[PDB]
């Protein structure tokens, strides 16, 4: 009986929502919702009013700990949810910009009694808080679509004798014009009740109702309407069987890839399920090696009990290095508080050598690793803390500013010492997405900022930019230069070519390289060794079109590999959501072949690797059936291609 369901919800949801979170993100919370006119959540919060640390050095009072710890803050891109992992009860997931595939509950996962509410905010973007109007994008939002569900089951489903308020969504910015609700089954199978909060969706069954999601502000809807979309009881058919399927029951993610001197293929990334072994705690980092004729040597998962995947991957030509983030405490290491980034070394018959988990009391992020000629290794990512020197934003002025990152880059020894760390940036946010060393000991690092870096920001409110820095052997800088548009513009990876020249891939909003064709278009920049801009190429649909994660290779030939996804028709007709794509170009930016491939549900590339004269490996992350059925939520997949035609190939052979 759904009799004082009202009542029933209220109560659960401010009883396991005040439980978990702590006092100073209560506070902050509060003070955000309310602001921002999104208030039917605020009351859920009963704790006492507590002082936000913003800089304190005490890793339990730290705030950006503290935030981090409770939620995923994806990126101004249109963004799938890459850093989901069940490592908490309640989670705040914010898209932010762009047209989000919003999913944060795991149902491979075991969740058994487990309480969980995912607090979704698809756009609730960052112009809100903007003090003076006028901005670009203020008053923009974006289609997101918010998972409760899928082919496979319902989420947040208890189905037991209670209404099923342990586990539920919470969507506190649902726009029925715009967004999507995914659910598992058909519309007969759900039931919406007008609450005080807004709408409650129930699953309904002879034996009962088990709450779904709450859907805040809203009332009145339809299952009928075409912003619910529902996704039956069966599988995916299966596309390209030629692909490599890696796949468990639990989210499962490419992130990175790399080759050998051998031509032996590696990918890796994180899973919430036993890939390459058991399971340790939520998400585990996992890597796995192929030989050239597509037969796999062996897979390898660690980690710890917290979250951690593999972010990069890069070789010396015989051993993997491997770089991401932890929230725990690797093995054979020590916490350095909050989230660490760490530096993992494995050898070719997959044993781990050792791993170096590395950070301050407060954030480190990182996404990417490159290795020179010489066996020496780099990382770079981004921290709140003073990692390489004092952080630009270091305490609270009488101007106050958020706490905020500054960008590094590290260089280790094949034994895993460092040698050095360098930070920079300005006071506001600066992020690392590439790192790469050239031939002759210098190495460059690429990020995105809202201050002005290497140059004046053009953007009137803030708007993110592309860095470059170039570092010598000692990790001194020798320049750094940044370029954009007044709109947001965003790298995601950077590579060098034969002669030591740098160039930087990803997406833009406005006009970088040409006219816009329409929403997000894909960039390719090229600088020399001494910082000038060679050239930039833009390209793309009337749709959504952009680079994603390790989205840039260069062989040996200097030919530049691109890759990511559309919403359009990039590289053919798409089909449907979005797809993934890549493309070759010569070192003077002239585009070779431009292919798009994947599944009538969501995919995209997140790496690409080329083969020295040998096959170019484009692998990535779905929501459907690719290369066979899916096991659930997302799989993963690797195609092998014709480098000179972009051509699909059988990945054995
Ligand atoms: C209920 C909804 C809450 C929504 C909102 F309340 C959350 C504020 C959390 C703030 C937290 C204490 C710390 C933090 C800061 C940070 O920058 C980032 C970056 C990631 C880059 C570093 C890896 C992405 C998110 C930027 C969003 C800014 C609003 C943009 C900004 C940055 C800035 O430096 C100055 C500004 O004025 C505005 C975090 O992920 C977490
Ligand atoms: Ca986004
Ligand atoms: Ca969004
Ligand atoms: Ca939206
Ligand atoms: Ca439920
Ligand atoms: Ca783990
Ligand atoms: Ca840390
Ligand atoms: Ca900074
Ligand atoms: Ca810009
Ligand atoms: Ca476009
Ligand atoms: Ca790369
Ligand atoms: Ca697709
Ligand atoms: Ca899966
Ligand atoms: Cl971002
Ligand atoms: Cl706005
Ligand atoms: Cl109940
Ligand atoms: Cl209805
Ligand atoms: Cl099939
Ligand atoms: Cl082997
Ligand atoms: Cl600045
Ligand atoms: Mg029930
Ligand atoms: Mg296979
Ligand atoms: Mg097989
Ligand atoms: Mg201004
Ligand atoms: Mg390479």
């Amino acid at each position: 009986s759904l009799l004082s369901a009202d009542e029933k919800i209220t109560e659960s949801l401010r009883s396991t929502l005040s439980d978990v979170l702590p006092d100073q993100l209560q506070t902050y919370i509060r003070t955000v919702l309310q602001f921002s006119g999104r208030p039917e959540g605020a009351n859920l919060l009963t704790g006492p009013n507590t002082e936000i640390e913003f800089f304190s050095q005490d890793p339990n009072k730290n705030f950006p700990n503290i935030f981090a710890k409770y939620s995923n803050v994806l990126t101004v891109s249109s963004d799938p949810n890459f850093i989901t992992s069940e490592d908490e009860e309640v989670k705040i997931i914010w898209g932010r910009h762009g047209s989000d595939s919003l999913i944060g509950f795991d149902p491979g996962a075991d969740l058994v009694g487990k309480r969980r509410i995912d607090i979704f905010l698809g756009d609730f973007i960052d112009e809100q808080f903007n003090p003076i109007p006028g901005a670009l994008n203020a008053g923009k939002s974006w289609s997101d679509r918010f998972i409760l569900g899928d082919w496979q089951k319902p989420y947040y489903f208890e189905d037991d004798e209670t209404l099923g308020l342990n586990q539920s969504a919470m969507i506190l910015d649902f726009n029925p014009n715009e967004d999507v609700i995914q659910l598992h089954g058909d519309r007969q199978d759900y039931e919406l009740v007008n609450i005080s909060l807004g709408t409650a969706i129930f699953w309904r069954e002879k034996k009962g109702y088990d709450l779904i999601g709450v859907l805040g502000g809203v009332s009145d809807l339809s299952l009928k309407g075409d912003y619910f979309e529902f996704k039956g009881n069966t599988a995916p058919k299966t596309v390209l069987k030629t692909a490599e399927h890696i796949g468990t029951a639990a989210n499962d993610y490419i992130f990175s890839s790399t080759v050998d001197a051998k031509g032996n293929f590696y990918v890796g990334g994180g899973t919430g399920g036993s890939l390459g072994g058991r399971n340790i705690g939520a998400r585990d980092a996992w890597l796995a090696k192929y030989d050239s004729n597509g037969n796999q040597r062996w897979s390898r998962q660690f980690g710890s009990t917290g979250t951690e995947s593999l972010w990069g991957m890069a070789s010396d030509g015989s051993n993997i290095y491997v770089a991401g983030n932890t929230t725990g405490q690797l093995e054979n290491n020590t916490v350095k508080g909050g989230n660490d980034a760490y530096l993992a070394k494995y050898d070719s018959d997959g044993n781990q050598v050792w791993i170096k988990q590395n950070g301050t009391y407060t954030l480190e992020e990182s996404y990417k690793i490159t290795v020179d000629s010489s066996g020496n290794i780099y990382t770079a990512g981004a921290t709140f803390g003073s990692l390489g020197g004092p952080n630009q934003n270091l305490e609270q002025g009488e101007v106050f500013e958020l706490p905020s990152t500054d960008g590094y880059v590290a260089k280790f020894d094949s034994n895993g010492n460092q040698l050095w760390v360098a930070q920079f940036g300005t006071i506001t946010l600066d992020d690392n997405w590439g790192v790469a060393a050239d031939n002759n000991g210098n190495v460059f690092a690429g990020g995105n900022t809202k201050g002005s870096f290497g140059a004046k920001n053009t953007g009137t409110a803030g708007e993110y930019d592309a860095w470059l820095v170039k570092l010598n052997k000692d990790g001194q800088t020798d320049w750094v230069r940044q370029f954009g548009t007044p709109n947001y513009d965003f790298m995601w990876d950077i590579e060098t070519d034969s002669l030591g020249d740098i160039y930087a891939t990803g997406w833009t909003l406005g006009d970088l390289g040409g006219k816009n064709a329409g929403s997000y278009d894909v960039w390719l920049a090229k600088y020399n060794t001494n910082g000038n801009q060679l050239w930039i190429k833009q390209f793309g649909t009337s749709e959504d079109d952009a680079p994603f994660l390790d989205g840039i290779d260069i062989d040996a030939n200097d030919n530049i590999f691109l890759t990511g996804n559309t919403n359009g028709n990039l590289g053919g007709a798409n089909a449907g959501s979005y797809d993934a794509w890549a493309a070759k170009f010569d070192k003077d930016g002239n585009q070779l072949w431009l292919k798009q491939f994947g599944t009538p549900d969501y995919d995209t590339a997140t790496t690409v690797t080329a083969v020295n004269f040998g096959k170019l490996y484009v692998s990535g992350i779905t929501e459907g059936s690719l290369g066979t059925t899916n096991a659930g939520s997302y799989d993963s997949w690797a195609l092998k291609l014709d480098a000179d035609n972009g051509e699909i190939q059988d990945f054995n052979s």
